[PDB]
């Protein structure tokens, strides 16, 4: 194939208002190599629909089909259905993976659920397995998924269902839940969630996803970087080419205790203000940060972490822009990784009119440029935030 651009689509972006309202049709069919639908759900231990909107029933197409319709314009595109995520909790996953009967019950529900809806594979987003029991059962679930997927592919003579998983970057989390060598052997590839290294759960300011940890940081702290985390999965037994490194189209926000101290690892009095469209304190969509910059926000590039943050009053945002991204893509190329994962496709300037470069998908578009050599076309150019906004 080459390098992968795996984009996560979220079915709750449909509920956003004005510039943030996102429908599947807002995805260019050749933007990504894989689209992962977030999320499916679990019910009675079986793969089920999150809510009716995703399913098509009344002769009105649901979100599943509206997504998978993208494969008509681009046959080479692959779609997966992801189950889990944060809001899903762990308890249901523990119970599903507990016994072989519990697992197989899930597995044999999943395969027809996926085929009947024209999905090409399955993404397991259990956050996270924890303890020695989960560590074993997590592996068992992946193994038995792989086995069955394989068997089915041969019986029905179709290309095999893909099996993937989103996995964490917190060293603690990893050690405690993931038999990495085996976990990787059964997955087709690995979505490394190289983000949420820092957030409103901390009394300090920190970047959502630095490539390298600052000098300001503590040595134990220094472990928190996209570079350390990724190399840590290779060290534990993961194949380089199965690692798809996560890239955030969102930023984690803070409120400065004192707006005069706006440097990274400054004291913060809690999370930053909610975005107007995302409506959740502690983060903003990249297009929501563009608005801040284009309305008096100051921009700062941290040449240590190779990522930027922005400030407006006592509001502090760590994010990724085209400069931050590209540098990362080169990093991927350099370390020979599988490609890029993107959380999310719906929080990039998908419309083209917000950040101001008049280019749809400036970020993921730049990932596809660097990794797969496909121009954003025309004369589109990175917005040069430095000059554009105050310091
Ligand atoms: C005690 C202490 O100090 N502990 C520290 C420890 O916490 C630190 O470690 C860090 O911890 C934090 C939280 O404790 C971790 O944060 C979680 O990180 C995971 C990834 O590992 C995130 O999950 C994936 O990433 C995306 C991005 O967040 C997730 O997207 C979220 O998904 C949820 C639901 O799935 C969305 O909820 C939706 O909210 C909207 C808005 O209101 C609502 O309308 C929707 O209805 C609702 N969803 C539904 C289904 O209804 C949420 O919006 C979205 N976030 C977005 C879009 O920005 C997604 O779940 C995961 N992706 C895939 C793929 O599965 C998780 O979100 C995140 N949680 C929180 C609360 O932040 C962090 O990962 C962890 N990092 C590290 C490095 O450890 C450590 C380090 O400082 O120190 C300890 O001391």
């Amino acid at each position: 194939d080459g390098y992968k651009i795996v984009c996560y689509y979220t079915n709750w972006s449909q509920y956003r208002t004005k510039i943030g309202k996102f429908m599947p049709e807002d995805i260019q069919p050749e933007l990504c190599t894989h689209i992962i639908f977030a999320f499916g759900w679990l019910k009675k231990g079986k793969l089920s629909s999150f809510e009716s909107n995703d399913e098509t029933k009344d002769g009105k197409t649901g979100l599943y089909d509206r997504i998978n319709a993208l494969k008509k314009a681009n046959p080479k595109l692959k779609t997966l259905l992801a189950i889990g995520g944060w809001s899903f909790g762990t308890q249901k996953f523990k119970e599903m993976s507990a016994t072989r009967y519990a697992r197989q019950t899930f597995i044999y529900s999943a395969i027809p659920y996926l085929r009947d809806r024209n999905f090409d594979g399955l993404d397991i987003d259990w956050l996270y397995p924890k303890g020695g029991d989960d560590k074993k059962n997590y592996v068992l679930l992946l193994k038995e998924l792989r086995e069955a997927f394989e068997a089915e592919a041969q019986e029905v003579k179709k290309p095999r269902l893909l099996l993937t998983a989103a996995v964490p970057v917190g060293p603690d989390n990893i050690k405690s839940g993931y038999d990495v060598p085996a976990v990787a052997s059964y997955l087709d590839f690995i979505n490394l969630m190289a983000y949420d290294f820092h957030g409103k759960w901390e009394r300090e300011t920190g970047h959502n996803a630095p490539l390298y940890a600052p000098s300001s940081d503590s040595e134990w702290r220094k472990q928190l970087s996209v570079d350390h985390a990724a190399h840590l999965w290779v060290k534990l037994g993961a194949p380089k080419e199965k690692l798809i490194i996560g890239m955030p189209t969102y930023g984690r926000t803070f409120t400065l205790s004192n707006p005069n101290n706006f440097k990274v690892n400054s004291p913060a009095s809690g999370g930053g203000k909610a975005g107007e469209y995302t409506k959740e304190s502690g983060f903003l969509a990249y297009y929501e940060v563009c608005e801040i910059l284009r309305n008096g926000g100051a921009y700062v590039w941290d040449d240590e972490m190779k990522v930027p943050y922005a400030i407006h009053g006592d509001q502090w945002v760590g994010f990724d822009d085209e400069k931050s991204i590209r540098n990362k893509m080169r990093w991927i190329k350099d370390n020979s990784f599988g490609g890029a994962m993107v959380w999310t496709v719906d929080m990039d300037d998908f419309s083209g009119g917000v950040c101001g470069g008049n280019v749809k998908y400036p970020l993921i578009g730049a990932m596809r440029e660097e990794l797969r050599g496909i121009s954003r076309g025309k004369d589109a150019k990175d917005v040069d935030w430095a000059s554009v906004a105050a310091s």
